[PDB]
């Protein structure tokens, strides 16, 4: 019970830190993906990815875990 | 116990959030890396990525964790 | 509350394939960013991405839900 | 005068058993059987892919009939007493 | 005598839940209030984006008051008795 | 001739917790020893990477050997009474 409830919000802190870390890790990758699209945007001139929505949602879900946790006292 | 239940209900269903956001992350991603290495691919035979698995395994962690809401009446 | 113990436990095994997913999906990602910036540089010189961290920490999460079973026996 | 009564009793809690025994088998063939199609039909629209299926859970169910099935079991009356 | 005292306790009882009725629903709006309010800073500061915000949770306490109302309700006594 | 007996066993009651709370200390110690060796080797293992390793859980134990030492304490016997 407050076994049960311990373990329940361990796992909870363990579920926000690789969510935390998914989060990071669609931040570089579009960052990179278009940094890089835009370089070749700029090599084929010279013969002449938006993860808004997902980032934004995953963030929201870390929110309402962070709001799942049980208080033991209670 | 009701109340570590619908504790654990919430948590469940943000983390589906989470992964489904991850998921459509991967998704988009896989679509832009791959719509850019084919476009450098065009350009590279005139001087002449596969998420499938890890998004499906996602995608059934999701349906698994669906599986396990505890039903508060029972 | 073996009922719910056991509801949890499920989760649990469904929340690490999702993160065991996400960090596999991850490598895939920066192998092939990577590779192609690599191509593009080639390319460049001719006219003339690292998810360390993040799959890491995901890693660690992993580990800390392993560590958040409960023993039903108990 | 209560020897009928009770003995007519009894012989009704070894059919009522009987037939919550049955009920809670056919609850698990029917729990399975359509869990398996469903498994059959979620794989389908995977591969389809490569408009929801749902599983059944008649655990609570099965251990309410179970426990009842034993509850009856207490009330068999001992003619001798 | 032991009238007199049963009485000014019976109308003190009354007070009392009313009192503490009066406290739960100032807490149910406090909450509400100040959750909505929250929603809107961290609403706010996710658009700035595109210094963290805290929400209330007073259901145990809403829940106290609520049980110590109905125990109160159990002390009335019953002039007749 | 009775007191002879339980004055005898209360003698006992005394070394038994006294080796129980040996024997905690001592899961103590194992439990967070066999621990931090394992981090170090998961550790290593990571560095390497940049086959498995398990953790030691002996709450529930530790728990139980705790509760029978005060259950022990509740046997001892007033010689008085």
């Amino acid at each position: 019970q407050k076994m049960i409830a311990s373990a329940f919000n361990n796992a909870l802190g363990a579920i926000q830190d690789g969510f935390d870390a998914t989060n990071s890790a669609l931040g570089k990758i579009q960052s990179v993906v278009n940094a890089n699209a835009e370089a070749l945007n700029n090599l084929l001139n010279q013969l002449s990815l938006d993860l808004t929505y997902e980032m934004n949602r995953i963030q929201d879900a870390i929110k309402k875990l962070n709001e799942s946790y049980i208080n033991l006292k209670e």
